[PDB]
DNA sequence: AAGTCGACCGGTGGACT
DNA sequence: AAGTCGACCGGTGGAT
């Protein structure tokens, strides 16, 4: 559970178990002996949990202590089990602990978004927890989807055909004179929900914890979408980063970039909004780094003039990503025509 | 020395060998057992040695075990004096290999500068080693400065005066509407010689090694161009990264489209040249990558587009790495008047 | 399927203050 | 100084 319990513990069937043991099924060219099980571990910790939506000591809690929780959960089995003899290197914990955040965080995001559509499609604002009702107009036209996007997306598969095909012949041209513009991807995109799927109960259930079939609900999600979003339709990109180093803080700054330049540039969209969640700034320049104008727009005669990334965000708590992101979409949604 | 010598590491006064024991004097927080003394490794594994400007057989040796030397020498030490005991994290060999890649690949450049200001002050070609002789016609005011740039370093710094101001208006106006253009900095930067300093010998100067002395000479040289550099004088930006990871290749990228955007749009310079070296490009996927246009280059659609990034290089040898920035001066100097 | 690729970030040694 | 600030990259768990 949230809380560490040997009982829950010991009732785990052993690939349930947070910690598994390779030492006697090596990786090949690895060194590994114990594996730090992220799926288990989100079951484990997070099961019957998405902070925000969950008891009011953890929607309250420090968002780094939530956030940290799998990993700590995971040690204390692994110490548990194996004593002295258990043993994860630094760049085990980097790597899951990453993970955590961006995945805990979109499920937050998740069930924002099936409150905000129950309430877009005519339901009541539901109240537990409780967080200011929008003062925005419902309409079914006003719903989102929060994607999570997988390792090596390209976010242009998520646009309708029509607009593919003006980058995809724009890059054409680029090629032929020995250039390119690759798109990567941000870790999370909000969408404006397709008109085919703004009666479907899928986007406005909030889920109660981030089990196995959740996991799988929500990092497939993106999948419905491919094909069927317009560029206007792109309402938010999120970049997770649990910590930040200077050398670390450009890659959401540049997708930021060539996101604005192919849909204010090349395919007519507003603003895109664009910005970094952290939990560790390490100081005070990472946020004059995201100050920066977005570049395409500072040419005469081209897209508006705007910061490429919209804010550099430390969520202090659950509840607070919560408010802030229904916040949001009562602005970013008053674009779109009910 | 670059082989290992059991004698010479017994010569060594404690505070010069390459591994410091702080076992009894631990970092603050931290639980560092034996600390990896980078500056030391430098002077005991290059204190006699430039490679590229060496015997033939470290002129021509793998690149990566000439800057792999260093650790595996102060892992050997390491292991000598003190046995099953001696450990390093990961992460500790992270940070002084890319140092080292950098700090050593700079040192091969800056004798490449050497030579070249040598060849274009009339001193003739220096034959040992062998390298192809420049065509371009020799000119003092062809010559070069080699810059290993500091941390928090501004590259705009560089500019005269005069320069710095057009930027700064710039900014001061992006400032006004809540926005900015900060810039940071490659690892490396190469600059015409300013007229002031075309017959001071010092930039004509080969070092022998990278003794203690001769890494603050050229970690300090970029002090005494700093305000002194025209906007089309800055022919070359350098990245070094040992490795690459996906998310790791946004920084030199980013950077090149800021400075093509100031220097170029905002200076008039000539178009900016920027690469990244690495040893280790894991796949074609980084070579794609760095094969993007120009967004400012995009942004102002002029008759010519070029790209960010001029190459993603893989140094196979030391010498090699010479030859082809000697090869790259012979060309680009070409855009300076004799 | 399971394997090959994606992308995750934290502990480090040195310069500046 | 010892404390504070930059920027280095390598080992990881899993997703058509
Ligand atoms: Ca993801
Ligand atoms: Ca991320
Ligand atoms: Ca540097
Ligand atoms: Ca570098």
């Amino acid at each position: 559970p949230f809380t560490y319990s040997i009982e829950a513990t010991r009732n785990l069937a052993t690939t349930e178990r947070c910690i598994q043991d390779i030492r006697n099924a090596p990786v090949r060219n690895r060194s590994t002996q114990f594996q730090l099980a992220q799926q288990n571990m989100l079951a484990y910790t997070f099961g019957e949990v998405i902070p925000g939506f969950a008891s009011a000591g953890i929607n309250g809690m420090d968002y780094r202590d939530v956030i940290g929780r799998p990993v700590e959960n995971a040690v204390t089995e692994g110490t548990h089990f194996f004593r002295d003899d258990f043993r994860v290197d630094s760049n085990a914990k980097a790597k899951v602990a990453g993970d955590i955040f961006e995945i805990v965080s979109s499920a937050v995001m998740w069930n924002c978004a099936a409150r905000w559509n129950s309430l877009m499609v005519g339901e009541g604002w539901r109240s537990q927890p409780r967080y200011s009702r929008p003062t925005l107009s419902p309409s079914p036209r006003r719903q989102v989807a929060v994607l999570n996007l997988p390792r090596s997306f390209d976010w242009v598969s998520l646009l309708v055909p029509e607009s593919q095909e003006v980058i995809e012949e724009f890059r054409a041209g680029l090629r032929k004179d020995g250039l390119g513009l690759p798109t990567s991807t941000p870790d999370l995109a909000v969408v404006v929900l397709p008109e085919e799927f703004q009666n479907d109960e899928m986007w406005r259930e909030e889920i109660a914890g981030l089990t196995r079939p959740n996991q799988i609900l929500l990092s497939g999600a993106y999948q419905r979408l491919q094909g069927r979003v317009q560029p206007g339709e792109i309402s938010l990109a999120v970049a997770f980063k649990r910590s930040l180093r200077s050398d670390r803080l450009y890659q959401p700054l540049y997708e930021a970039n060539v996101m604005q330049l192919l849909l204010e540039g090349k395919l007519g969209a507003p603003k895109v909004e664009f910005e970094v969640h952290t939990l560790a700034p390490e100081g005070t320049n990472a946020f004059v780094t995201y100050e920066a104008a977005s570049l395409y727009g500072l040419a005469e005669g081209r897209s508006a003039v705007h910061r490429a990334i919209r804010e550099l965000y430390v969520p202090p708590t659950a509840a607070d990503l919560a408010r802030r992101f229904f916040a949001f979409l009562n602005e970013r949604m008053e674009l779109v025509n009910g």
